């Protein structure tokens, strides 16, 4: 009831990336925890952004975000309604869909965007926050099975990351793990068509 002391949530902050530009996939950190905390409060991030897949953080969570068609997409359960930090101050979401667990902001200058897949192919690849590439067979509009199941620990923090086709197009955004006895045998993802409709 005391508005003058009500706090504001900070921005989502880009803290690294999954580098996919060469022959080896690897995670890079571009900002530490202390600098992330300060950037989240100000919303002013002057760091150079590169690549398609970003590692992002709030004060309490860390996850991924993926650029497709000029929009940096991630999950609502990670970002909520938060702004993203940017060189000129906080930037408001341009898409928010809690029913799909989806949000998006204009893609940062310097990022590169994935192209939405039109191959109609079901041999996919999930990219995790540790730069593991996980073969996934598509099993429906929004589901795929891991060829080699993994404990959910291995997937935790990778929501917002991409599923790609063999040609490297974006097929979907990783949303939730399909888990029994803590082993992920399948994944739930936001299909790129749903992004394209949301757009
Ligand atoms: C392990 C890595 C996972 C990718 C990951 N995802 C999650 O943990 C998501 C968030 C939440 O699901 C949702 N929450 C929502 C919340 C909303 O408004 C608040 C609105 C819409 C939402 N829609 C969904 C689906 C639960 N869940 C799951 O996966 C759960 N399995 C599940 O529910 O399966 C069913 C059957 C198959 C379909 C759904 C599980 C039990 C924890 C494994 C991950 O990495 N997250 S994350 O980065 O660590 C981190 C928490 C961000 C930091
Ligand atoms: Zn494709």
């Amino acid at each position: 009831s005391h508005m003058a002391s009500m706090k504001k949530k900070g921005s989502v902050v880009i803290v690294g990336r999954i580098n996919l530009s060469g022959d080896t996939a690897y995670a890079q950190q571009t900002r530490g925890e202390e600098g992330c905390q300060e950037t989240s409060q100000t919303g002013r991030d002057k760091n150079q952004v590169e690549g398609e897949v970003q590692i992002v953080s709030t004060a309490t969570q860390t996850f991924l975000a993926t650029s497709i068609n000029g929009v940096l997409w991630t999950v609502y359960h990670g970002a909520g309604t938060r702004t993203i930090a940017s060189p000129k101050g906080p930037v408001t979401q341009m898409y928010t869909n809690v029913d799909k667990d989806l949000v998006g902001w204009q893609a940062p200058q310097g990022s590169r965007s994935l192209t939405p897949c039109t191959c109609g192919s079901s041999d996919l690849y999930l990219v995790t926050r540790h730069a593991d590439v996980i073969p996934v067979r598509r099993r429906g509009d929004s589901r795929g099975s891991l060829l080699s199941p993994r404990p959910i620990s291995y997937l935790k923090g990778s929501s917002g990351g991409p599923l790609l086709c063999p040609a490297g197009h974006a097929v979907g955004i990783f949303r939730a793990a399909v888990c029994t006895r803590g082993v992920a045998k399948a994944v739930d993802f936001i299909p790129v068509e749903s992004l394209e409709t949301t757009m």
